[PDB]
């Protein structure tokens, strides 16, 4: 069964030798499964997003750091000042909400288009992001012949990565409300929303429009070390105590235990 630590260098060894179908192979490799000790991916063919939750120091930030490292491996740099990508390569652009500033250097400025650490910064950044996403569709009222001619928007894959979403205001106040309309058609606008939240008060966190939209889109939910007392999370599954880095990867009614690939974060600040 699963080890207490499995490095990202280790999962990459496995990913380069994995040709399994229907698991998102060739994509972001961020964990290994309890079932077969094989890689677990962000299967963008199934879903564009990911939610991660768990109690204090379960490994939420490290999970994002591993995913970001994978983005750097699999994608050409897609920030505005980055060079044109090598032929055949997809491009990735990161929009980072990181209040505790732990993920600022997981990727260089050739990947990170915008990052925000204060509320005003988040509000401003989300406005810019929404404007870019709104442009990713054809002009209205074109003929069939016109629509056939080309792809009408161009640009890199956009990763909206948010650590510690619990620190943001909930409700309609939420700065993330401008990105909500794109969640359901994320694949068509090349959007990926990856968010973490502390497990405390999880069932009462539906009040966040982004978390609600992600649940409505049936995004994968990794429930790391957690408390059964919060009740059922998805279907008949409750959260439970787990070693650090380990989580129950939930769909709607089913789940599988995984061990998240570890990577270094110089930056870890827990406010002890
Ligand atoms: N995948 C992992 N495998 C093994 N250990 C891990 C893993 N992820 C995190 N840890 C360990 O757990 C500790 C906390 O890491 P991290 O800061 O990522 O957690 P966190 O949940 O974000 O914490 P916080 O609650 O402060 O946000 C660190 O010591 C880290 O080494
Ligand atoms: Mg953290």
């Amino acid at each position: 069964r699963l080890p207490a630590r499995f490095g990202v260098e280790q999962v990459r060894e496995l990913a380069s030798r994995d040709t399994r179908q229907g698991v998102g192979a060739g994509g972001i490799a961020w964990a290994i499964s309890e079932l077969d000790l094989a890689p677990v991916y962000l299967n963008f063919a199934e879903n564009s997003h990911l939610m991660v939750t768990g109690r204090r120091e379960c490994g939420r930030t490290t999970t994002l750091a591993t995913i970001m490292s994978e983005i750097g491996r699999l994608y050409a740099p897609g920030a505005s000042s980055a060079p044109p990508p090598a032929p055949g390569r997809p491009s990735a652009q990161v929009w980072l909400v990181d209040p505790r500033r732990q993920l600022l250097t997981a990727l260089g400025s050739d990947y990170v288009e915008r990052f925000a650490y204060n509320l005003d910064g988040v509000v401003a950044m989300m406005g810019e992001l929404a404007a870019a996403l709104a442009g990713r569709e054809p002009p209205p009222g074109l003929s069939a012949e016109e629509l056939l001619s080309r792809s009408w928007w161009s640009g890199p894959e956009i990763f909206l990565i948010v650590d510690d979403i619990q620190q943001l205001p909930p409700g309609f106040d939420s700065p993330l409300h401008k990105a909500v309309p794109f969640v359901n058609r994320a694949a068509d606008v090349g959007l990926h929303v990856i968010v973490t939240r502390t497990f405390g008060g999880w069932s009462s966190a539906g009040s966040d429009p982004m978390l609600r939209a992600l649940h409505q889109a049936n995004a994968p939910l990794l429930v790391m070390d957690a408390d059964p007392d919060e009740g059922f999370i998805r279907g008949k599954m409750k959260g439970g105590p787990l070693p650090r880095g380990r989580g129950l990867l939930m769909a709607e009614d089913t789940g599988v235990f995984v061990q998240v690939a570890a990577t270094e974060v110089r930056r870890l600040e827990h406010h002890h």
